[PDB]
């Protein structure tokens, strides 16, 4: 019944104190399924499904996420073998694994228990690979295995009527390589027969066989086991649990696997945190918390941008933290590319729990947003679905933040609604003068529009293809390219006739104006009653 | 010349000059100097974008 | 074998066409290097690969 | 790196009083970001 | 020998009553060889005979 029916662009990174997964791995996710599957527990768990709970319309694309822990894994060495947990950290403690024999079959018999998943299962018939029978007449036959003492790999299969050989399968390598092939060609002998085992297509590589001697054939159908190979073979691929061995493998009782480690908290970020700077993320949120954090991303972000890979960042500071804490960690944070949230408050989760929301965790929820949007559409006055929030903050209070650089949030109970909307989408950077460092959607768009002009540029002139390629041709391709982009209306306008260039040797300086989308922000109304 | 009129022809040399290709032979022996100008390739570019109003 | 991967593309490049900025069709490169490491690398003759992420596409 | 993109006939005089550059020298100007 | 001779042909086959698990391995380890198919099952059909007639895997 193997067929069968059972019953945006903007990529955006998390990285924070997950419980659950290996560390020090980035990981692209796509449904919360899959983050249930990894990242068990922890704000991980919670930042994900924010970010695609984030907004009744708007939800991040596909997350990059990395636990940044120095998690290891529990392990056991008991018998022959030594068993290491596929779970990172703590909870690996809890699984418990034990080999028994299976008296009715002379097998082996495997069982792993671990219960916060609920997870038992049992491994039977390990082992009898397939049996051999003998018929002549003659008073008694025997076979042996033997190994190669320093591999112990199986090198010979010898079958011995009396004391005598009869025939013998050259296991090293050859037409033996598979035990299907032994059990043919003893099938073939008209003395003796070979029947697999019922349990399965065992198959076994022949090298992966047992050392037997003097088996005595005749009245007996007499099991070769291999027993280490079926474990590989039932177990390789499965389970949560995977085997090596050191000696020989027996039954030992049921253990828990010890050393389940979650580490230090991390005194630095940087040798972990620059593992992006490849994976192709535009937004970034830490879930962690001090300050050292928001240099360290800033200082990433920072790097990432004067190398030629657009990144920003969104921070906000803690519980109710009042506006002199707050112009502090602007003045240590008040390069651009990092947005500062001033607000904390409530979720309403699918968790049932009503979860108690850090100024991190809103950051969070309003780079799901941002992601979400189109590419240099705003988040200003955009809903962001918060429970409930701590505000100390009114409307002059929130021209104190918002002047300052702070994002704010600010709840409007409508006439028979509530929702609670973000004023204005102002960076970090103090200074008003340039919108592209101080309002963040003007520098998305600029950060795109370069690049593509960036890659256009390329592709059309450092192709070298020859010097004459004259100023007059660039000049043309600029004006080409912005009137594509007004077609597009990616930008408002740009000055037909006031572009520019000049060559000289390889080298093309060029200079060009573009008017940026003008933003309408404010309304005010005088309303008059007469008569 | 018409060697490096033909390859300049066929584009695979950028220019010579015409008037500077001197020859001097002397028994069995000819000694030549020759210029050619090689295809200039285009490097760099630099962009100043303002965004005003 | 990348600078095989590279006589490959410049054997099959027309005669006196540049290698420069073609594609290399690399699937990931373990690469320390960024703008002033590969400006070191071919400054000092050593030829230089870079990872580039368009807007929808890598190469 | 070092190839990369990054993001009339009647010559006219000036003469006075700037406050830049090295004086008693005449500098020819084609945009004013040289200036 | 017809598709090595150049002329395509499968066939399908079927073993016996009711035959469990292993004595099927053992007729596929025997007829394991592509352009043979193996049918599990046996079982009834009603037909025009009006007898219902008890049905092989052949």
């Amino acid at each position: 019944t193997r067929p069968h029916a059972s019953i945006s662009e903007k990529v955006f990174c998390l990285i924070g104190q997950a419980e659950g997964g290996e560390p020090n791995t980035v990981y692209e996710l796509r449904n919360y399924s899959q983050a249930k599957r990894l990242f068990r527990s922890g704000e991980l768990l919670d930042a994900i499904e924010l970010a695609w709970g984030s907004n009744p319309n708007y939800t991040a694309g596909r997350i990059l996420a990395m636990r940044i822990e120095d998690a290891k894994p529990a392990s056991a060495e008991i018998g022959g073998l030594k068993i290491t947990s596929k779970i990172y950290g703590n909870v690996a403690n809890n699984i418990q694994v034990g080999l028994e024999k299976n008296t009715l079959s002379d097998s082996l018999r495997l069982r792993v228990i671990f219960q916060d998943d609920r997870f038992n299962e049992v491994y039977d018939n390990i082992g009898n690979i397939f049996t051999i029978k003998y018929k002549g007449e003659e008073a008694n036959a025997t076979f042996s295995v033997e190994h190669d003492e320093e591999t112990q790999k199986a090198s010979r299969l010898v079958l011995k009527v009396g004391d005598q050989e009869v025939k013998s399968y050259d296991l090293t390598g050859g037409a033996y390589d598979y035990t299907n092939a032994i059990i043919t060609d003893i099938n073939q002998l008209p003395d003796f027969e070979a029947k697999l085992s019922p349990f399965g297509d065992k198959n076994l590589e022949s090298s992966k066989l047992d050392k037997i001697e003097n088996a005595n054939i005749k009245d007996k159908a007499v099991y070769v086991k291999a027993v280490f190979g079926d474990l590989e073979k039932q177990t390789a691929y499965n389970g949560i649990v995977s085997f090596e061995q050191l000696k020989t493998i027996e039954p030992f009782e049921l253990t828990k696997l010890k050393g389940g480690t979650n580490g230090e908290p991390p005194a630095t970020w940087a040798d972990k945190l620059d593992k992006f700077a490849h994976e192709g993320g535009y937004y970034i949120v830490p879930l962690s918390s001090k300050q050292s954090v928001h240099a360290e991303v800033a200082s990433f972000v920072k790097e990432r941008s004067d190398a030629g890979e657009p990144m920003r960042a969104i921070v906000g500071g803690g519980f109710n933290e009042s506006k002199e804490q707050l112009f502090g960690r602007q003045a240590s944070l008040s390069n651009p590319r990092v947005s500062l949230v001033a607000n904390s408050g409530t979720f309403v989760m699918d968790d049932g729990r009503k979860n108690h929301v850090p100024a991190y965790m809103v950051a969070v929820a309003l780079g799901g947003l941002a992601s979400g949007l189109e590419i240099g559409e705003s988040i200003t006055f955009k809903p962001l679905r918060v429970s409930s929030l701590d505000q100390i903050y009114e409307s002059i209070d929130l021209d104190e933040l918002n002047e300052n650089g702070i994002i704010s949030i600010e709840f409007v109970r409508n006439r028979t609604n509530t929702f609670f909307r973000i004023v204005d989408d102002v960076t970090t950077f103090n200074d008003k003068s340039d919108p592209v460092k101080a309002e963040m959607a003007v520098g998305e768009a600029n950060d795109f529009l370069v690049s593509e002009l960036k890659v256009q540029l390329e592709d059309q002139f450092i192709g070298t293809r020859t010097i004459n390629t004259s100023a007059s041709i660039i000049k043309d391709f600029i004006q080409s390219y912005l009137g594509r982009k007004k077609r597009d209306n990616e930008i408002q306008d740009f000055p037909a006739e006031d572009v520019q260039v000049i060559v000289e040797g390889n080298e093309a300086r060029i200079s060009m104006t573009v008017y940026p989308i003008r933003s309408f922000k404010k309304i005010s109304v005088s309303l008059v009653y007469k008569q």
